[PDB]
């Protein structure tokens, strides 16, 4: 078989389409890989960019935007049914509207589920400087993930020295974060995770002073109790459901819940309910939700710390990656099953 | 007939006694009506007072004391089965042990439901000085609820000109109270109660801006709508249940949930589950519960604040008042049926 190139310089460019919106949890069969053509050209008046997209970020919240809705009650549009999925990644920029960005500049930011994407606007993507590190950190540790543990720990929960602190999901891209911000604060720190596998990771990669598997243990409050024997000054909620409920009864007087998220609810059209808030007065707990986005103000000092923890090995982090864009459907449904063993990441192309 | 009196100097001593642990909602036959006798004589050694009970409390939480458990995971004890109910009251010293208190002062604090109580420390009492308010008023208005109010809306809520606050029971001790200092902050006001009544009795003796019965809005989220068509800044919790599932999405970006109580929850013995959790992070708000006796250092403040108020006519208040020990039991109950139009008061003796 022989292909001739294009007299016209159209080349293949890949792409993940949401084929129509989706109800209950979703499936690998709700996206269509496909081959479109691209003139890498950007249009006339663009004051945006044309990428190559390098890395992209399977996140929860990307589950949301699979269902329609009008502009409002969620803090972002819907996708479009027939247009490629979007979310945050890592690029190189091919050409560039904004003399900010050159050629060959790398970014990370809102791209395509694609090869190539155009991003009209630049005003929301951030031009990395820092190279010493792997690029796919921009997806997690450096990128939306890092800045949501930051802003969550430090901003919302008040952490003080001694104090006790439990994280769910924690073996993922925002808790595995959490807990060791509050190891090096020098909390006491627990978490919970859905294997032997992420336990053990836990305890022995970050440093967490232990760790169960919520799913072998039947009595989540018993559970609790055996590590938390004077219970709970900080809940770093990633989860909801049946933990958000057994923490309760387990908080200390002043406790703090910093609500980040509850990903047990993300694909039942009916969330569980939560029944123990009875003790939010007996125990005078402060439960507060945020959005990273109310933080980003807050990236370049973020990056100032982290930069040297990651380089003097004070901070660490665990990636999940797979390969090429025909991996990234199994790879976002596989956050609603806990298949990812730390932040996931796809890999569309190394340049 | 004909009774000789005691030739010991003991008199009756009408008294109501928890019979036994009461399971689900309250019924008059929990509780018993007797005729104890006493000395009026304090017992040798005791630095507290003896009382004439002049005015008892129905206060939402003393169902609680109502169910046996250990001390703990409760912010204070059960009642003793066979022993009077005890709560706030309003009182007149006979006989001291501290010479703080002599005969004839009175007081407001924890008392038993009984013509006349032995309470065995004075240091959780308060003496009354000002005798030109109706002294029931140290029950409601200048008491526990009166604290609980002023607590729970200037240190909780972090309340502002010009803000949206939705106010449930707001016809009751607290919420009439938080209505009204949310009024005279600059607030736009509006509460939920149970009849036409409550509802008159917000808009015209309050001056809410406007109040609903919600056992006539088969669509809670539209009637909230109606009422605060760009949401709520702060929900004063009082009732939790459907109420505070259909406030959550009318909540504004950093709005404040105070949760003072849930007394939808306090009578059966699996609570109801809160499903739209998810609108703490979409909206960022605050939920953070409290209890009125962490702020009792802030109560002689309180005092130089409402009692010139109410004497310029700035503050109000509403009373619901029962003559004799032998209403109380049906009073208290009555709490969980909305029976109570505002604040509700037994009257034991007047003098
Ligand atoms: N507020 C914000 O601005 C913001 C920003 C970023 C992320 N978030 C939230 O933070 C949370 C963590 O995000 P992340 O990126 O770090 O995800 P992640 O932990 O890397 O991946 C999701 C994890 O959720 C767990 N999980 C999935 N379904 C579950 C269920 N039914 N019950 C309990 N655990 C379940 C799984 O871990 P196990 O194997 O341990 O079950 C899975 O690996 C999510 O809720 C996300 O929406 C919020
Ligand atoms: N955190 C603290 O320190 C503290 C201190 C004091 C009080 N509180 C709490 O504050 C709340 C108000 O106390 P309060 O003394 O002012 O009581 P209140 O409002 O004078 O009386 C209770 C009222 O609750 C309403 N109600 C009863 N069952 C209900 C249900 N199933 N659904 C909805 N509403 C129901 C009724 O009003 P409607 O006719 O309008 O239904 C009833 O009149 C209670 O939850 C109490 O426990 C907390
Ligand atoms: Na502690
Ligand atoms: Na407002």
């Amino acid at each position: 078989g022989l292909m001739a190139a294009s007299t016209e310089g159209v080349i293949s460019n890949k792409q993940v389409i949401l084929k129509d919106y989706v109800t209950g949890f979703p499936k690998e069969s709700d996206m269509q890989l496909t081959t479109a053509t691209t003139k890498l050209k950007l249009p006339e008046g663009s004051k945006g960019v044309l990428v190559k997209n390098l890395y992209l970020s399977c996140d929860p919240y990307m589950r949301s935007r699979m269902t329609k809705r009008e502009p409002g009650a969620s803090y972002v549009d819907s996708f479009d049914a027939g247009s490629p999925i979007v979310g945050y990644g890592v690029a190189k920029v091919l050409e560039s509207g904004d003399p900010k960005f050159k050629k060959g500049d790398l970014i990370w930011g809102m791209t395509g589920w694609e090869e190539y994407s155009v991003i009209t606007s630049t005003e929301s993507l951030f031009k990395i400087q820092h190279i010493d590190v792997p690029l796919s950190y921009y997806t997690g540790i450096l990128g939306m993930p890092g800045m949501t543990a930051y802003a969550g720990f430090y901003e919302i929960c008040n952490p003080k020295k001694g104090e006790t602190v439990f994280v769910s999901a924690a073996s993922g891209a925002v808790g595995q974060l959490v807990g060791q911000f509050a190891k090096l604060l020098g909390c006491y720190v627990v978490g919970s995770a859905g294997s032997k596998e992420k336990v053990d990771l836990l305890k022995n990669k970050f440093g967490f002073d232990n760790a169960f598997n919520y799913k072998e243990e039947p009595d989540l409050d018993a559970a609790l109790k055996r590590y938390f024997p004077e219970g709970i000054d900080i809940y770093f909620e990633n989860v909801g459901g049946v933990m958000l409920d057994a923490v309760l009864p387990n908080m200390r007087v002043h406790g703090r819940i910093a609500v980040c998220g509850l990903i047990s609810q993300y694909n039942i059209a009916a969330a569980e309910g939560c029944r123990n808030l009875m003790y939010l007065i007996i125990k005078q707990v402060r439960m507060q939700g945020f959005l990273v986005f109310s933080y980003y103000h807050l990236y370049e000092k973020f990056l100032e710390m982290v930069l040297p923890a990651i380089k003097e090995g004070k901070l660490t982090y665990v990636e999940d990656v797979v390969e090429g864009l025909e991996s990234a459907p199994a790879a976002l449904i596989g956050l609603y099953a806990g298949r990812n063993v730390g932040k996931q990441v796809v890999v569309v192309s190394r340049e």
